[PDB]
This record gives structure tokens, sequence and C-alpha cells, in this order.
């Protein structure tokens, strides 16, 4: 099965999570405290200096994206054909592109980012409703008529930034009932209720 | 009437690697370039997905984002590993690749005065990862992943290839990337390419640094 390690936070694993729930995959979680990352041996090990670490049987990766890239190839979110498969890149690309800006002001430059980081919201996330919008009215997935990884990263993205800025997706109607929608999946609706999800906070250093 | 379209402002930049490997692979492409003035008019800016270029055309295709467009041609051409598994390590490189790239960018356009001498003391460590890679795939002698080129190795010969421009003698220290620059560097039609005016001729970034 499968084996994902990673500190005790939502975070970069958070999308994969989601991921495997909804498939109805298993997997082992390996908590890292900070205390253990400290001591620098499990850290030194990884390739990238990094987590999450994820074990496939006897495939070792690293980094996130890679991760939900490879979940997607095998089990089968990773659009219909070729065309769609770079359309599903190239959705991912722009989330991730979104997040790593979250990310740095979660971490780095939160009390005196967050205003202008709010006010440009609006334009980073106009491009998710524009994609919906020009997908089968934007009533099914980001990319074609079947979930992707895309879908995943983008759900997670938007949950955490609506955390970050409450109405967020008001004045976007496509994305508002996407994320209902796919919430709604019951594998996934069941997982984002369960205190497995819920009670880790969404990043490690106690903002969000 | 080649079927690929690389949009782009003339420099290297997040196009070089694409090209590296378009070349390599014997394909056709046009090169549609934008100038700085037409950019900051801002109506292709605006009809741009995320607002920026690279932006590639696969005949009605529109992609953007340079790794999207490296995966695209990586499928569509064979260079993508020979099954699953291979297909997730160049994935696993490519990410490493271009988190290198993204320190290198904010280095390059956001003080190159001030932390170029802090990245170049850092920079062994991060290069040590595709060294560690090398040494266990085949001793280092073949390619970043499994025993054919994947879009992986057009990406992180680009990353090695303007890191020794910015610190010359960095790969001293990695011998099986230093053989592997030399190796690539020296497949004919990437060869021939990386020598012609095409290249050569356009900066490695947009701000005249390096
Ligand atoms: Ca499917």
């Amino acid at each position: 099965p499968y084996t994902v390690v990673y500190f005790p936070v939502r975070g970069r694993c958070a999308a994969l999570r989601m991921l495997l729930a909804d498939q109805g995959q298993s997997w082992k979680e390996e908590v890292v405290t900070v205390e253990t990352w400290q001591e620098g041996s499990l850290k030194a090990s990884c390739l990238y200096g990094q987590l999450p670490k994820f074990q496939d049987g006897d495939l070792t990766l690293y980094q996130s994206n890679t991760i939900l890239r490879h979940l997607g190839r095998t089990l089968g979110l990773y659009g219909k054909d070729q065309q769609e498969a770079a359309l599903v890149d190239m959705v991912n690309d722009g989330v991730e592109d979104l997040r790593c800006k979250y990310i740095s002001l979660i971490y780095t430059n939160y009390e005196a980012g967050k205003d202008d980081y709010v006010k440009a919201l609006p334009g980073q996330l106009k491009p998710f409703e524009t994609l919906l919008s020009q997908n089968q009215g934007g009533k099914t997935f980001i990319v074609g008529d079947q979930i992707s990884f895309a879908d995943y990263n983008l759900l997670d993205l938007l949950l955490i930034h609506e955390v970050l800025a409450p109405g967020c997706l008001d004045a976007f109607p496509l994305l508002s009932a996407y994320v209902g929608r796919l919430s709604a999946r019951p594998k996934l609706k069941a997982f984002l209720a369960s205190p497995e999800y819920v009670n880790l906070p969404i990043n490690g250093n106690g903002k969000q």
C-alpha cells in the first residue's frame, strides 16, 4: 500500500490525502514531530531535504506534485488523452504557483503582506473560474469529464483561501459550485469531516 | 507551417530547455517574439491564462507554464521514461530543477547584488541531489533517469549551464554532473543549436544579469 511521511499539518499533503480518500485508497501516516525533524538525520536522508516523503511499495518519492502526478497516472486521474493531460498539468502548475505565494505569505510575511495578498486574490482566482467556464459550463471538473489530480489540488487551494479570506469565491459562481460539488462526493465529504483532517492545522506556524 | 509555436520575450529564460529539447529531437518550430513594449501595452498579457509567457501552441492546443510545455513534449515525443515508475522519477527530478530555478530567478531579478555570495555558498548543497541521482543511475554514465533521455534532462542541463555562467567552476565539485553536461552538450543536433546565433545571441535573462 501507501505511506506518507509528513509533519502533523495539512500543508502540501492535504490534496494527495483527499485524492487517496476519495479514490477509496488505503494508506499509512507516519507523523514527524518538530523534535524529530530538528534532530537532522531524517532530513539529511531526504532527496531535497524536505517532506513529504511517499512510499508506493519499493518506490520512494519526494515533492508533493510528483506524488500527485504519480497517483494521477497510476489511478487514471490524468485526463482521457495526451491533450487533456497537458491541460491538467497547466491547471496544476497554476495551482502550485498560487500555493507558493500563499506559503510565502503564511511563513515569511503574514502580518505586513496579508492586505496586499487579499487585494490581489481575485485576479489570482479568476483564471480557474475562466477554465471552468470553458469546460461544460463548469458543471463537471477543471479538465474534461473526469476527475484529475489537479481537481484535488485546486479544491485544497480554494478551501484554504476561504479560510484566509472568507467570501473570496462569492464573486465566482462556477468555483463556488465546484467546491460544493466536489466536497459533497461521499468519500471526500467523509474525509473532510473526519478529525484526521479537521484537527490538523492547515500550516505549521499557527497562521491561516 | 511548423506545428509548434513558441511565444516569448527575446531571452533564453524559461524557454531554453524546451528549445534544446525540440532542436535535439529534430522538431521544427516557430518563434514569435514579444517586445517589452508590446508586453507593457497589456492586451497580450491579459489574454494569457496566468498573465505570463511563455505561451506555446501545438496546433490549436494553447499551453502556458514552461513545465507544462516540457511535460507535454515529453509525453508526445516519448521523453518521459520507459514506464510508470520512471515517469515518477522524471517528475521528481524536474520538480527539483524547478525549485532551484525559482531560487535562481529570485536572485537574478530580485537581489543579485545583495544575495549572490550567499547563493553561491549555498549552491553546492543545492546541486548535490542531482549528483546523487546520477551516482545511483548506472554510475551516472547515461541520463538523469533510466537509460533514455527525458524532458528532465534538458531542463537540468539548462539549469547547470546557466549556473556555470553565474558561478564558474561550480561543477568542479561534482564529477558526474560535469561529465553529464559535457556529454549531453555534445549531442550533435544539440551541440549545433547551442552554438547557433538563435541561441547565443539571446541573453539568459531579461534584465542583463547572469
Ligand atoms: Ca478516471
